[PDB]
């Protein structure tokens, strides 16, 4: 009830930056994505668009697949973008 809430009012920001794929790949790694998810992910035009999927699927899941979103971005180097998901931490 706050990682959710952080990442929605963060969301244009994180949306600017996210290179998807490199996300997408450590989310399944920690069984938070599908394979299948990746690829209609993919399928948007724009990188930021791709970026807009991969957040929707994840305000849908559990807080399994944003602790898995926030663990992503810590091991991607999204250092910041990561911290403003921080405060409170579900």
């Amino acid at each position: 009830a706050k990682a959710r809430d952080k990442l929605e009012e963060n969301r244009d920001l994180i949306v600017e930056r996210l290179k998807v794929d490199e996300i997408a790949d450590f989310m399944i790694e920690k069984g938070e994505l599908t394979e299948e998810e990746k690829k209609k992910v993919d399928a948007e035009d724009s990188e930021r668009k791709r970026a807009e999927k991969l957040v929707e699927i994840v305000m849908k899941m559990d807080d399994a697949a944003v602790k898995a979103f926030y663990d992503a971005l810590k091991a991607k180097g999204y250092s910041d973008l990561a911290s403003l998901l921080e405060s409170g931490l579900c």
